[PDB]
């Protein structure tokens, strides 16, 4: 019936908790903006289970976030294949993991994930050919990569159409 | 050259101080891995620089041009005397933005991956500027629902700094989609693909083909 907004809430957390949408609790409030402060009281029209996540000041993150939107070249004229296999080296580098140079025997050296977790490594065929290409998995379907417009790092859906297609699977490096 | 680690320093940031690769850095210094400890001394690549000998020009001179002694500049290019003659060659010796800690970003942040749909069937249209203004509702700017909304009651700013809301037009018909800039020519958005909340890059060549400017909300 109610619902009293808790601090850090969202008109997206309450409505997902509660098996409606951010419109259907905007409409029947009577609300004209997304603003919620503590103690408001929303009328509403069994929590579902939440997602593993990394936080914005966790240190695998803050690695990527260093990099975000920096083109990451591993030599002069190094092609992508090597530029992003390098780029997870790299962050995996400032948390005291060692990694291996090549996408490659980053695939072969580690052991298969079925379904991955925040931390892991998503590989992908973009070629066609072979595993050619990594990222990491951050949680919630999304993952980190040097990427194909000059090697800049961003984060994209692993359930996006041509991510779904050429992906190639997951390898664990953690613990 | 030599260059000593210090803590919180990494090959990229390393390579990028003096000038070159990560490629080269770990080949020079026979790498097995990018981990690197505190206590480590890396081997700098050194460039060639050579002179051709002009004329008024003497080792003396030369020494004191480029930073070096007569006998220094003597020894490296196996001379005996300090002659020089002219037309002789001799060798000689020897950016970005984001910020983890801020209001906008760790909104934004808030969001990655989560499937931002506003309503049980809503367009897509509707979604990213749904999300804009839910991320912009924790910085207290009230902002409308809709894209077209958003897109045509904002002062147009002709390039984006960090926050400013970036338009584009998927459709083709009309502007329908928008995203945050963020800066480093990135951007947040609810993506095409299930609304899922991405950070893509303003500079790919899709998204540099649809782009509908630039609008000021803060």
């Amino acid at each position: 019936a109610t619902y009293t907004v808790a601090p850090g809430d969202t008109l997206y957390s309450i409505a997902r908790r509660y098996g409606t949408t951010v419109e259907e609790l905007m409409r029947l409030n009577g609300l004209e903006s997304f603003l919620l402060q503590p103690g408001q009281v929303l009328k509403l029209p069994p929590p579902p289970p939440e997602p593993e996540a990394l936080d914005p000041e966790s240190p695998l993150l803050r690695a990527v976030l260093r990099y975000l939107g920096v083109p990451y070249k591993y030599g002069a004229n190094s092609p992508l294949a090597l530029d992003c296999s390098a780029f997870v080296a790299q962050v995996y580098a400032e948390l005291g993991v060692a990694l291996p140079r090549t996408t490659k025997e980053q695939y072969q050296a580690f052991p298969p994930v079925e379904a991955p977790r925040p931390g892991d490594l998503v590989f992908f065929s973009f070629g066609g050919k072979e595993v050619d290409h990594v990222g990491i998995y951050l949680g919630r379907g999304v993952f980190a990569h040097a990427s194909s417009y000059g090697s800049r790092v961003v984060i994209e859906s692993l359930e996006a159409p041509f991510y779904r297609k050429v992906y190639r699977g997951a390898r664990r490096v953690m613990a």
